[PDB]
């Protein structure tokens, strides 16, 4: 489903409290003394040369996608509380696939066109199947399959 389902996950609160103490201290380790007061995490984001820490994302490199699409901010390269948390419980692939599908799709898709582009069929089938790799090799083949399947 569409950002519908999340929409109402956020606006409640799936997001589990125990992963919360977690970030308060294991996070803060990363985050200035001065700063080890959640009180002062509320309002202030996790720098992107920090967050390289959260494997979560590795999924990309360039994670700069989690910034601006995952979150939404001027920065776009400090994940912020606000969703941060919000994450964690999107993240949970407790009901069926569908909501994986929306996880990794979001976070993949850096349009929202409203479909995967060409942009994320690639990254897609990529970490699948294995970009360069045994599957399929360097060619556009990955039309013949994906439009044989469709
Ligand atoms: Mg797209």
């Amino acid at each position: 489903l569409s950002k519908e389902l999340l929409a109402e996950y956020q606006d409640l609160t799936f997001l589990t409290k125990q992963e919360i103490l977690l970030a308060h201290r294991r996070f803060c380790e990363l985050l200035p003394q001065e700063q080890r007061s959640v009180e002062s995490s509320l309002r202030a984001q996790v720098p992107f040369e920090q967050i390289l820490s959260l494997p979560e994302l590795k999924a990309n490199p360039f994670k700069e996608r989690i910034c601006r699409v995952f979150s939404t901010s001027p920065a776009k390269d400090s994940l912020s509380f606000e969703d941060f948390l919000d994450l964690l419980s999107v993240f949970s692939d407790t009901a069926t696939p569908d909501i994986k599908s929306h996880y990794a799709f979001r976070i993949f898709d850096f349009d929202d066109d409203g479909t995967l582009n060409r942009e994320d069929l690639s990254r897609l089938v990529n970490c699948l199947t294995g970009e360069g790799e045994d599957t399929r090799l360097s060619a556009s083949e990955m039309k013949q399959l994906i439009d044989n399947i469709l």
